[PDB]
């Protein structure tokens, strides 16, 4: 060997580069100077490779790693080949059970800092000073599919954050919608079995579009609120960077005085909210099933660090019963019009892992991992989650020492009398393994609860009632939140919701199930019920037309913070544009394009009908990132076609389809000079249309107009015209 | 609170102290300055305790570790109690499967050094320089019993040594007898199932005295040689310090020129060879089932470091076929009169572990863990062993990363393309996980074999023959090695062997099995078979009386290295003497006794009818180690009774029995002044008797005579007189 | 070949015999006519052996079970020997973790029957009718020692009964003294760590006679009551047949009208109460460490069925 | 052994032979079969050596490997014929 090319092009540069410019790499090679306390303490288990000899695991150097030991060179393999056996054995035991739910996910390292001290409301140490930085490890995920399933499915997304604080690990384990599907953890296996692949044949993967899900939903109207979010474009985010996160349950903040405040946790995406459209999402599960995982990783390698603002909705203990819903009911959201989100800090994700399995796959988060200054509530869904994550981690990660797996280790001290268990790493020197003891002078010792650095003491909440298996009558209301959700959506968001339900219910084979779901929609909103019914060829009865809509939520008839798009929050930095090249590109158009993209932090992908390079009109050699078919429009946010020799691609089927697909999917399109010939493939008026940028050259205002469209994400006014396009 | 006594007597002194003087403790607290390269590298996972707060595994401080969280102080325990749940969950999962064989064992840290370079015969780096120190971890064990079974059972002993070399771990996994019971690995489960507790009722523990063992033995005469070692006093060693160790198999040494030399490995105990007698051993399993584990640990805390000399039996490739037996047959020993053991180096065990479970229980040794400079042979029992150990470790230690458990880790570099698996600690940064690769320039890389630091390449032995399941005809001889062993024993050794078989066969319920074993003994030696038959009320037939004895082994009719005692090798340092106190001890006797014992490194334990203290004749306050019943004569090597007020213990039942038990078990006894009144208890002549030290006071020659008896270990001439003794 | 002696003296007679008269044997060979519903349902998974060929686990008959496959009779073992590999692999994976506590234990099958209907105080179906028999499986044990430790140590004894009822399994998991050492489950690991072998050297086995235990007891006076039982001759029973058993906790009986009655469960030994003396017990741990296991099995083989009220 | 939790994966219903299987292997995680054989080893006299070995033969015989001739040195080497 000397396999590497002599020019060094096998190794990516250790500096921020745009998506697709270099091969991606382990975080610690790609960005060796990005550090935080967690990332520095993982340094003891990191292994290098360059300049080392290949060995067995026992440190024996290997001479020939190409062959098994045999009796004669065409003979039988011998049992004494301990090198083969160790290598095959390790390979044979590589896999561990995937997570029962949220098996599919993507993770990154980062840090958090508060905006100011929150000691008036919580004694939680990570929130006590704006200069105190807490390292974090975040894992984003889907819910239903296996570890090998696709990213852009329609589903809820998980959003889990491990805070490595100085007084313990705090895991904030949330999703991307503000409520869950069910109220009591006793029904979690029933709900999850219903949405997962059906048990006789294990179909379908990553989809709720099947009979058992809609059967369960039709029989359990508590589910309807999260089902509404899942059927909206919230179920198909553009990126884990452009979705919100929520803890869902009401928890408690506890201050040094012992006062409890009810809280609901929020993550606000600083890149803004943005989702795909169903056809694009579903096709993308086939063109690039790793699309979210890839775009997260590459955004970090490019310096487009995912940033989220931590927000709290705070409710005084005395206001527990002032809403028309139960605050402990996880199928109910707290409208931001009633209880605003107070901004409290920012988290930045600025480094990828080194080994996906070691750090992402083995990561273990628990909602029960809280610290002094925080506490639980009686939310019956949250209460059952406190049992389940520790239990599931004993078999997923092989034993009770999963806190010793490097990614999961606290960065603060931990000492106790727990001993042994499978794969015990820590070697205890304590003469005692029990307390109280005199032989080690009772160390390690308990610590009284206090303002800081004190022991954990539960908030002394009053408990009164009988031992009962019973749902609180306050939780038996199921249509007002789904209604408030529906009425807060724009007209196109409502349409997407109708089309989500219609598509999904079309795949339910038993027709009575679709009719039972349509009946439930009629108790939410009649316009929604009717439009779904019409796509299913179902007719509402007399009685269904007279169902009285549920009441407003505390007087609210809408809450624009529930919409993805009603209030503009577009950010173009980190988005990507496809540029369709020709064999003689007008280089003046390219410079103007590339310069304007660069100024907003927008990336470009130069596409052509083959790989290699093409030469512009001034001799600039342009390297091609991908072909038209290899990097479809689904993977980009907008498409620009510069002038040059358009005859080269004017009859290219793939080139024409690229624009028809982008057009169908409502993406901004910009055509310079003779690129305007492509207006006939997308049947666009001679005079132009909103959403289509066109001019003689890709000049001054042409780029500003494209970038304005991109900031608004998609061209929703084109919806009525895409119906006709065969694409 | 306040638990430690204010005088600090809860903590043992950090310096060498005699057995029983202080509470024993973790190695790193007891002897913090004893270091070696492996002990230093374990420092990264060692945990402290003093001055730390008590936490959960996630680093959250605990305020109340005495109570569960409940609804009211007499209410039901709440599911939200995460502190209770982690603590009980870790406890609930403490246990891991015990080793299938050798589950019971005791271990210690130490170091090895060769006497001179062995470069001429092996390129093994640990043996290339007398100044090169190799850290070791050694585990001694029994074979049959579980991890909770007793130490002083009659069984074979394991003696496994892990060498942390600069070119890889080398495990030398041997036993305390030079042969094994069976020839081919395929019968290992059969042999082990036969010796282990019987399957219907799981009895008996720690014993071969039962029908299935002797049934297998009587049908598989290959077992007879190791059975003779086990029935001898070799099966009941006095200590892991006073037994020999052997690799058993013939292995190969490979030098830099590629020459192979056959080698059999040996460990010589520098404390000498010494065993118990059956009655003592059996009773000791009940009075102190942890006797060997305790004795080892305390010898190391006292500075009596177990020391062993590594020795090689070397045989040139050309002499492979020159013996009467096959060198690859593991039921055959290589007589030291034909092939002397050449001294190679010294191993010293000088520090105990910190945590038995983490370092002892999880330690994993494999005979397949060899390094360049060593190689295997076709011994068919060893060949099968190469498969078994890695296999068993995937379940016992939970996955294929058992090399990352701290005690098992190489101290030299290890790098390769193995990834994942349960409990993966190492975080790999190599962009490649395969070779050949270009993206990491093919690192880590293969290394050609060579004189030092080269890759492992198997010795190119010629193989020729058909694929067969067939025992070599050269292995078909079963009685000459058993006969050589027998004839090399002293007369009292022979009697102990007769009694071992007689005792064991008396526990076999089916009489025909005892008859068939007796018939096999008659093919070894008629004197042995007749004496066993007579103890079993069996009469040999006329053809059994005419079976021709097997031939001598290469002309030898005996080899004194096979006896424990024929060639004196006694060493008193680290032995212990019981001193039976009275309530007015003559202090002049005690000073003479204790100073003489101290000069030879012999320990003492001051015994009485109660605990606390007694006052000598001159006011000296004497602290009592144990009562007569609490520390029986079984635990000591000799007994001394000083003068004083003998009428205080003259009629104590326990005091008298102490002497009868030590007298029956052939230990030296010394009686000073009026203590000679006890001569009537042990019916000893007025004139005295060899083995009994007696005088007017414990003064000049008294102690030298007692120490001479101790140097010879036991008073074998007393055997004919102990048969009368009711004790 | 091989055989069994021609006189058939290798096989125990299938009828009640006294301790030591014959080799002991699996129950369904020793007492083929003893049945109950549980014992009969286990017949689907019972395996015989006589008259069957030796095979791999995949049903392939084995021709030579004495040798590995090698290249020449003195050659190296070949990787293709799948018979050897399955055989050693099964053997290598025999062991499972022992119980964290109560690892040392001896068990037997049997049956339970109430004297009269308890329908006035409980709706439990196994106690509703004096002619309704409930199969049981009982496991008796020590607490501290491993599964290979000794039987006649000084310790508490566990007495666990599995009732196979018509409305579900009821497990009555008790001990041989009416109280436990500690009050709250949160201290269990603390107490058990203190009585168990000390963590630096893993000594001593099957004994509370050591510093950590007595340190814990001296700092936690709530332990004293069970300590008193443990130090009496209740800590060294003569047999599992001659000790009491107790559920320890207060549980509840619920009748068909919904009334709750507090209840504490007891087992009375119909063989009477009897214990060893310390010296005898401690010596017996060395002369016969399987004494309670052996004497229970042999009592059942002899027709001296352990009976408890 | 790790995918299916132990050495008794032949007892999982789908994997079970439909023909007889008897041998001296015992124990292992999740052991379903309850063995009544007084012996768990061979050779044994206590169960008259059952279950027993069967010689190879034309039908219903024990497995015996074909006696191919092996000749060469112990090498880690690719056959030149494969290149
Ligand atoms: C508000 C409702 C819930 C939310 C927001 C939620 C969120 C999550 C997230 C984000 C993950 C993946 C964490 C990771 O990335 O590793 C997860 C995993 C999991 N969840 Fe929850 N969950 C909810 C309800 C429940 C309930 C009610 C249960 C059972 C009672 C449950 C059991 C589990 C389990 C067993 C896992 C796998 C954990 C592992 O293997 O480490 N979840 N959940
Ligand atoms: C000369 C013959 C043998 C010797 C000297 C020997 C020695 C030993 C020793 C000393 C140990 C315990 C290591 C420790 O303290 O952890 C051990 C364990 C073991 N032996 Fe061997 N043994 C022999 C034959 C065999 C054979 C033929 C097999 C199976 C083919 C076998 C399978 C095992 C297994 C499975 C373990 C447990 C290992 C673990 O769990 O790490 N042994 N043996
Ligand atoms: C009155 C108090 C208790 C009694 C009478 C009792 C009794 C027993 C008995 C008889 C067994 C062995 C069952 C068998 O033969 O398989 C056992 C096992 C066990 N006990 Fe308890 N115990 C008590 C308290 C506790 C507590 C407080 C805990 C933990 C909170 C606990 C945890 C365990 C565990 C983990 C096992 C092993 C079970 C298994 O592996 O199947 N015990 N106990």
């Amino acid at each position: 060997d000397s396999l590497a090319p002599e020019d060094g092009s096998h190794r990516p540069a250790a500096e921020p580069t745009p998506p697709g410019a270099q091969p991606t790499a382990p975080g610690s090679l790609k960005a060796p100077d990005t550090r935080n306390e967690k990332l520095n303490s993982l340094e003891d288990v990191r292994k290098g490779s360059e300049n080392y000899a290949l060995t067995t695991n026992q440190g024996v150097r290997i001479a020939d790693d190409q062959n098994s030991l045999r009796a004669g060179s065409r003979g039988p393999t011998l049992l004494e080949d301990f090198i083969l056996r160790e290598k095959i054995t390790h390979f044979d035991h590589e896999r561990i059970p995937e997570r029962i739910v949220h098996a599919r996910g993507s993770a990154a390292h980062g840090y958090f800092q508060p905006y100011k001290s929150l000691s008036d409301i919580t004694k939680a140490d990570f929130l006590s000073d704006p200069n105190k930085i807490t390292p974090v490890f975040v894992r984003f995920s889907t819910v239903q599919g296996g570890a090998g399933s696709a990213d852009t499915v329609r589903d809820i997304r998980g959003f889990a954050t491990k805070f490595y604080t100085e007084e313990g690990i705090f895991d904030l384990v949330g999703n991307n919608t503000p409520i869950f599907f069910i109220q009591d953890a006793h029904k979690f296996p029933d709900f999850v079995h219903a949405v997962k692949p059906e048990p006789h044949w294990a179909i379908p993967q990553g989809q709720s579009a099947h009979d058992t899900f809609w059967d369960y939903v039709s029989l359990q109207p508590e589910t309807l609120h999260n089902v509404m979010w899942a059927m909206s474009d919230r179920g198909i985010p553009r990126s884990y960077r452009t979705m919100e996160g929520f803890g869902i349950h009401t928890f408690r903040l506890i201050n040094a005085e012992g006062k409890a405040t009810f809280v609901r946790f929020h993550w606000k995406p600083l890149a803004g909210k943005a989702s795909l459209v169903w056809d694009e999402a579903q096709k993308l599960t086939g063109r690039d099933p790793d699309f979210h995982r890839r775009e997260l990783w590459e955004a970090i390698e490019a310096g487009d660090f995912p940033e989220y603002e931590l927000g709290f909705q705070l409710i005084p203990e005395e206001d527990e019963f002032k809403f028309d819903f139960d605050l402990l009911d996880p199928t109910k959201l707290i409208p931001e019009e009633l209880v605003p989100v107070q901004r409290v800090g920012k988290m930045v994700l600025n480094r990828n892992p080194d080994n996906f399995f070691a750090e992402n796959e083995q990561a273990a988060f628990q909602p029960g991992h809280i610290v002094p200054g925080l506490d639980f509530t009686n939310d019956p869904l949250l209460q059952g989650r406190l049992f389940s994550y520790t239990d599931t981690q004993i078999s997923r990660l092989g034993g009770p020492n999963f806190h010793e797996i490097p990614i999961n280790r606290p960065t603060c001290p931990y000492h106790n009398f727990q001993r042994d268990g499978m794969h015990r790493m820590g070697i205890d020197t304590n003469p005692a393994n029990y307390e109280p003891n005199s032989i080690n002078d009772n160390w390690p010792r308990e610590t009284p609860p206090g303002p800081k650095r004190g022991g954990f003491e539960s908030y002394q909440e009053r408990v009164e009632g009988n031992k009962v298996r019973e749902r609180s009558p306050s939780f038996g209301e199921y249509y007002s939140h789904p209604r408030l959700f529906w009425l807060s959506q724009t007209p196109f968001e409502q349409r997407h919701i109708v089309d989500g339900f219609s598509f999904e219910l079309s795949k339910v084979v038993r027709p009575y199930i679709r009719e039972r779901v349509v009946d439930q929609l009629a108790h939410i909103d009649l316009t929604l019920a009717q439009a779904v019914a019409k796509n299913l060829g179902i007719e509402l009865t007399d009685d269904q037309l007279n169902i009285t809509p549920p009441p407003d939520v505390n007087g609210l008839k809408k809450d624009p913070s529930l919409s993805l798009y009603a209030i503009p929050d577009g950010d173009v930095k980190g988005r990507v544009v496809a540029i369709l090249l020709n064999d003689e590109v007008r280089s003046a158009d390219l410079l103007a394009i590339l310069k304007a993209l660069k100024a907003k932090g927008v990336h470009a992908k130069l596409l052509y009908s083959r790989m290699g390079e093409v030469t512009a009109d001034d001799g600039t050699v342009l390297p091609i990132a991908a072909t038209f078919a290899g990097a479809p429009s689904l993977t980009v946010d907008a498409v620009i076609v510069p002038c040059g020799n358009i005859a080269d691609i004017a009859d290219n089927g793939d080139a024409n389809y690229y624009l028809m697909e982008a057009y169908k999917h409502l993406k901004p399109i910009a055509l310079a000079g003779d690129a305007r010939k492509f207006k006939a493939t997308i049947k666009i008026a001679d005079q132009g249309e909103e959403g289509i940028v066109e001019a003689d050259s890709a000049d001054g205002s042409f780029m500003d107009e494209l970038l304005t469209l991109m900031a608004a994400h998609r061209v929703w006014s084109r919806i009525p015209k895409i119906d006709k396009i065969p694409a």
